[PDB]
This record gives C-alpha cells, structure tokens and sequence, in this order.
C-alpha cells in the first residue's frame, strides 16, 4: 500500500541544505512552486491542441492557494498535466540528480539560494518554510497518487484514496511553526504581486473564514 524509497544522494543532500540553512528571503518558495504549476498547465494545454480529449478530465486551467491556519497548512493547486507514479518514484529524481549538483556547485561559487528555480529543482525550496511536504497528482494516464516527504532522506509514494481530483497537482506543505507568516492573506497577495505577477492563468487566493 504505503512504499517507502530513498531519494538520490544529492537530492538529500540538497534537501538537507535547504531545510537546516539561515537563508531569510524564504518567499521565493511561492514563486518557484506557483512556477511550476504555471508549466504544469501550459503541458496540458498543449497537449491537448493536438488531443482535445485530454481535457475530458476538466477544462478550467487555474491555480488556487488555500492556507488553513487550523492545520497549519499552505496548499498549492493547480489543474495542470499532473504526475505519474513513475516520475514520483523514479524520473523527476533522474533528471533532478544533475539539476540538484549543478546548484549546490553554484552555491559553492557564490550563487543565491534563490536562482534555485534556475536549475530545475525549484521544487524543493519548500522546505524552506515546510518540515513536510505532500504532493496530490492525478495524470490523464494513471491514478491518483500521494508523495509525501519530510526530508531525512526518504519519501513515500501511496494510491490516494481521498478527493478524488480529475487533473492535476496539489502541493500541501506543512509549515514549520516559525514560518506561519505564510498563511495569511496580506502575505500571500505581496509575495504573488511581486513575483508571479506575469503568471498566465488565474490565481485564485482562498482567504479564510473565521474572524
Ligand atoms: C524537483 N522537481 C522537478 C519535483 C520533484 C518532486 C515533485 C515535484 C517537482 S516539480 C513539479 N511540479 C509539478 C506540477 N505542479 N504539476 C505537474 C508536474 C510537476 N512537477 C514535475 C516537473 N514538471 C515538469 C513539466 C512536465 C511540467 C514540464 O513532487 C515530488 O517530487
């Protein structure tokens, strides 16, 4: 039911780096995450000129940011192309283990943590204000799937049984307890004017309901 994996040793290592390192500009997070929605829904948009069935499992493109304070939780939406199982457990580590040595190189050089999303592996600047991170993603060619890592090394990879979603991808991320800036809502709309402003798909920002 529940497989456990090892990442690549350079992906740990880089997961390491992120998670433990004094670096204090960590919205870039939300840039680098909302970045990979954006390609995400331009795929299946593409795809789907040549294959219009590919949008049987939902039409709208969009991204959605729900924050949940109760659960001190930040999640990412999108509708795009989703993942399969095997790049959960297997390619999306392939190509990110030349990605991820390649930055820690450049940040030997003297290169900012923030360039991250420069070599592919944007993704993991999560655990820059996460200690947890589950992925929910369903492609058009295979089910539903839960990744899910809190770094030391290891993820796991579980058919989900909740939602269910159509298409897409969401990106939970469990903040640390320093870090809950990033569940409000002021917070959020700087952190998307200042660097997502250009995004070509609505980002819709859920504000919560408790006063
Ligand atoms: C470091 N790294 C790449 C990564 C590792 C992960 C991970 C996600 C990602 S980044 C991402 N985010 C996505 C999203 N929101 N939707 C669909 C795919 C998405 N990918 C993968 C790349 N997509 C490229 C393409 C095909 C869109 C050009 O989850 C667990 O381990």
């Amino acid at each position: 039911e529940v497989e456990t994996f090892a990442f690549q040793a350079e992906i740990a290592q880089l997961m390491s780096l992120i998670i433990n390192t004094f670096y204090s500009n960590k919205e870039i997070f939300l840039r680098e995450l909302i970045s990979n929605s954006s390609d995400a829904l331009d795929k299946i948009r593409y795809e789907s000129l040549t294959d219009p069935s590919k949008l049987d499992s939902g039409k709208e493109l969009h991204i959605n940011l729900i924050p949940n304070k109760q659960d001190r939780t930040l999640t990412i939406v999108d509708t795009g192309i989703g993942m399969t199982k095997a790049d959960l457990i297997n390619n999306l580590g392939t190509i990110a283990k030349s990605g991820t040595k390649a930055f820690m190189e450049a940040l030997q050089a003297g290169a900012d943590i923030s360039m991250i999303g420069q070599f592919g592996v944007g993704f993991y600047s999560a655990y820059l204000v996460a200690e947890k991170v589950t992925v929910i993603t369903k492609h058009n060619d295979d089910e539903q799937y839960a990744w899910e890592s809190s770094a030391g090394g290891s993820f796991t990879v579980r058919t989900d049984t909740g939602e269910p979603m159509g298409r897409g991808t969401k990106v939970i991320l469990h903040l640390k307890e320093d870090q809950t800036e990033y569940l409000e809502e002021r917070r959020i709309k700087e952190i998307v004017k200042k660097h997502s402003q250009f995004i070509g798909y609505p980002i819709t920002l859920f504000v919560e309901k408790e006063r």
